[PDB]
């Protein structure tokens, strides 16, 4: 592992908004979760992760991949696909469809970068997560 290992609670958000706009989310389901704070929880093991988010409504979202193997991932929509996450400097790069994630544990925390890209230009949404079970 192991730096990644734990239960994590969004403390942080920025470009929430923009991003989820960008990549096709409603106006109303943007709206509806703009104040929830997502719970991740992470078991790594080596380079071995499984990686789980609690979206609202009971949606757990759940990806196993081994960083620099294919693995067959999903898409918070819904979505399969099979993947190569890549590791340089303790950050993770998903290529997912519709953005690029890059995530990493900066300064006790859990920043996680997606970024989009369209006709405006580009969208980024930066989470910063806490460590919730210490």
């Amino acid at each position: 592992g192991s730096a990644f290992n734990g239960k994590w609670e969004t403390e942080s958000q920025e470009g929430y908004e923009p991003f989820c706009k960008l990549i096709g989310i409603p106006d109303d389901v943007i709206a509806k979760g703009r104040d929830f704070k997502l719970v991740t929880e992470i078991v790594q093991n080596g380079d071995d992760f499984t990686w789980t988010q609690y979206y609202p409504n009971n949606h757990v979202v759940t990806n196993k991949f081994i960083v620099g193997k294919e693995s067959d991932m999903e898409t918070v929509g819904g979505k399969k696909f099979k993947g190569i996450v890549s590791m340089e400097g303790g950050k993770l790069t998903i290529s997912f469809p519709k953005y690029q994630q890059t995530t990493e544990i900066s300064g006790g925390k859990l920043v996680e970068t997606s970024t989009a890209s369209g006709a405006q230009g580009t969208a980024v949404l930066v989470r910063t997560s806490k460590k919730v079970l210490v």
